[PDB]
């Protein structure tokens, strides 16, 4: 599966018919129809104790990976009941800034989107997080360009590193509290991965706040690799899926 004219997301559902379910993310995000919940706790992250491991290049996105042995860091409160542990973190980005987040607001497309992504503590592990419908809690961030964001500097520097698919470095001590609006009023609705296997276990979170980043970092972005090493260059650049039909679910605003 890929992001090009014949491997891309209006291809997904021959090999994961769950593409075409009743909880698929991203969505569009009207903010008129979304509803005040005024029952909707703070969130709450608790990311003081964060262990980055690596950044690696995966074929279609650059993740940070996270020790989630213990829980290091954690989001709870907001929609959720339990606490769920941060594995990793990656991006979304477009080959333009008009574009490259996976979620939009009154149709309002990006530069780019960051999710955090979270598993249920009660299940045990990830691979058993995936088998319910409270599972994992991503917690989503849009990106405009504007100044530099100090904090997703390591990030960029490293990525020359990593440039093909496949490749990987060490990544340790990065905080990601530095990737984090000034404001945690979020909107919430049920949902899914927004990347095969697109399984439906995920309350996705997302932050009214953008962050700014410079137009030089999000063009750092756009010089990773698809391929591997060797292989033709295709340079990783839209790697968003479309917003998907919210058929019937309803869009909570903790604000
Ligand atoms: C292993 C893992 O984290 N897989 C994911 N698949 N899609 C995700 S996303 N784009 O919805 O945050 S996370
Ligand atoms: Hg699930
Ligand atoms: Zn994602």
């Amino acid at each position: 599966w890929g992001y090009g004219k014949h491997n891309g997301p209006e291809h997904w559902h021959k090999d994961f018919p769950i593409a075409k379910g009743e909880r698929q993310s991203p969505v569009d995000i009207d903010t008129h129809t979304a509803k005040y919940d005024p029952s909707l706790k703070p969130l709450s992250v608790s990311y003081d104790q964060a262990t980055s491991l690596r950044i690696l290049n995966n074929g279609h996105a650059f993740n940070v990976e996270f020790d989630d042995s213990q829980d290091k860091a954690v989001l709870k409160g907001g929609p959720l009941d339990g606490t769920y542990r941060l594995i990793q973190f990656h991006f979304h980005w477009g080959s333009l800034d008009g574009q490259g987040s996976e979620h939009t607001v009154d149709k309002k497309k990006y530069a780019a989107e960051l999710h955090l992504v979270h598993w249920n503590t009660k299940y045990g592990d990830f691979g058993k997080a995936v088998q319910q419908p409270d599972g994992l809690a991503v917690l989503g961030i849009f990106l405009k360009v504007g100044s530099a964001k100090p904090g997703l500097q390591k990030v960029v520097d490293v990525l020359d590193s990593i440039k093909t698919k496949g490749k990987s470095a060490d990544f340790t001590n990065f905080d990601p509290r530095g990737l984090l609006p000034e404001s945690l009023d979020y909107w919430t609705y049920p949902g899914s991965f927004t990347t095969p296997p697109l399984l439906e276990c995920v309350t996705w979170i997302v932050l009214k706040e953008p962050i700014s980043v410079s137009s030089e970092q999000v063009l750092k972005f756009r010089k990773l690799n698809f391929n591997g090493e060797g292989e033709p260059e295709e340079l990783m650049v839209d790697n968003w899926r479309p917003a998907q039909p919210l058929k019937n679910r309803q869009i909570k605003a903790s604000f």
